[PDB]
C-alpha cells in the first residue's frame, strides 16, 4: 500500500507521519525524544520572538514597562535555547513576557502576522519544559514544527498490510518536487487546515490560505493520472477551528456564507466547498474525515476507517 500525503504548507501532513509511529510502532524512544528537545526550545523562542516583533509593527506597548528590559534580555540569552539548552533565567524572562497584557493583546491578533499553531501549547507549559533533565513527551514531539524539504519515506505494517507512506513539503518552493512521487500511488491523503480560513500565506500576504488549498485540491483531484487512486480528504485542525469560528467570521473567506458561526454548520459548508471541486462526481468518490492530527486517539480511529476503505 503506497500512500502519498499532499496539501499546502502547515496543513498537518508531517504530524500524521509521526502518529503512524506512535500508533503502529511503540512511539518515540527516549533517545528520539531527546532529539526533539532542541526543536521544542527553538519553536518556543521563535514564537515569543514573532509576537515581540509584531508588537513593534502594530504599535502595541507592553502592559508593564519593565517588560522592556526582559525583552532586551531575551535576545541576549536566546542563543542557548537554539543549542538545546534552557536556563532557569531564560524561562523566567519568557514567562514574564507571556503573561504581559500587551503581549497577550498582540497574541490575540496573530492572524495579522505569522505565528506557529503550537505557540500557546509550549508557552503555557514553560515550567514543565524548562525543567532540568526535561525529555519531550510524545505530544511535545507531535507539536513540533519543522518545514519539510526533500521526500520522507516511512514504512509500517497494519492489518497485515505493509504501508509505504510518502511525505513532502507543501510550501510553494517544494511543490515542484511533488511530481517525483506520482508513481504507483494507492491512495492520496490530502490535508487541509480548517483554521486557515482567516490567515494569509507565509509566502504571500495577499493570498488567503484556504483559497490556495482549494486550488491545490482541484488540481490534484481532477488529474487524469489519479483516476484510479482513492482520494481521502482530511479536514484537519478541527480543534483550532472550533475555537476560531466563535470569534472570527467565515465570511472573511467565503463572503457568500449565510450560516451561523457554529462548528457543525461552518465545517459542513467547507466540506462541500472542497467536494464540489471534484468534476467526476458520479465516477469518482472522495472520502472525507475531520481530524485533529495531534490527537492520537482521533487519528487512530480515522486511520482504521480509512484502511477499510483501502
Ligand atoms: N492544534 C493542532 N495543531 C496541529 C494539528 N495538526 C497539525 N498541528 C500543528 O501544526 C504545525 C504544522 O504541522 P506540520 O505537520 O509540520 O505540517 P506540514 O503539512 O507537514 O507542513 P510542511 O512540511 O508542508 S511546511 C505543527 O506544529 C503541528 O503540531 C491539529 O489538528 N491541531
Ligand atoms: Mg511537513
Amino acid at each position: 500500500v503506497k500512500l502519498l500525503l499532499l496539501g499546502a504548507g502547515e496543513s498537518g501532513k508531517s504530524t500524521i507521519v509521526k502518529q503512524m509511529k506512535i500508533i503502529h510502532e511503540a512511539g518515540y524512544s527516549e533517545e528520539e525524544c531527546k532529539q526533539y528537545k532542541a526543536v521544542v526550545y527553538s519553536n518556543t523562542i521563535q514564537s515569543i520572538i514573532a509576537i515581540i516583533r509584531a508588537m513593534g509593527r502594530l504599535k502595541i506597548d507592553f502592559g508593564d514597562a519593565a517588560r522592556a528590559d526582559d525583552a532586551r534580555q531575551l535576545f541576549v540569552l536566546a542563543g542557548a535555547a537554539e543549542e538545546g539548552f534552557m536556563t532557569a533565567e531564560l524561562a523566567g524572562v519568557i514567562k514574564r513576557l507571556w503573561k504581559d497584557s500587551g503581549v497577550q493583546a498582540c497574541f490575540n491578533r496573530s492572524r495579522e502576522y505569522q505565528l506557529n499553531d503550537s505557540a500557546a501549547y509550549y508557552l503555557n507549559d514553560l515550567d514543565r519544559i524548562a525543567q532540568p533533565n526535561y525529555i519531550p513527551t510524545q505530544q511535545d514531539v507531535l507539536r513540533t514544527r519543522v518545514k519539510t524539504t526533500g521526500i520522507v519515506e516511512t514504512h509500517f505494517t497494519f492489518k497485515d498490510l505493509h504501508f509505504k507512506m510518502f511525505d513532502v513539503g507543501g510550501q510553494r518552493s517544494e511543490r515542484k518536487k511533488w511530481i517525483h512521487c506520482f508513481e504507483g500511488v494507492t491512495a492520496i491523503i490530502f490535508c487541509v487546515a480548517l483554521s486557515d480560513y482567516d490567515l494569509v500565506l507565509a509566502e504571500d500576504e495577499e493570498m488567503n490560505r484556504m483559497h490556495e488549498s482549494m486550488k491545490l485540491f482541484d488540481s490534484i483531484c481532477n488529474n487524469k493520472w489519479f483516476t484510479d487512486t482513492s482520494i481521502i480528504l482530511f479536514l484537519n485542525k478541527k480543534d483550532l477551528f472550533e475555537e476560531k469560528i466563535k470569534k472570527s467570521p467565515l465570511t472573511i473567506c467565503y463572503p457568500e456564507y449565510a450560516g451561523s458561526n457554529t462548528y457543525e454548520e461552518a465545517a459542513a459548508y467547507i466540506q462541500c466547498q472542497f467536494e464540489d471541486l471534484n468534476k467526476r462526481k458520479d465516477t469518482k468518490e472522495i472520502y472525507t474525515h475531520f481530524t485533529c492530527a495531534t490527537d492520537t486517539k482521533n487519528v487512530q480511529f480515522v486511520f482504521d476507517a480509512v484502511t477499510d476503505v483501502i
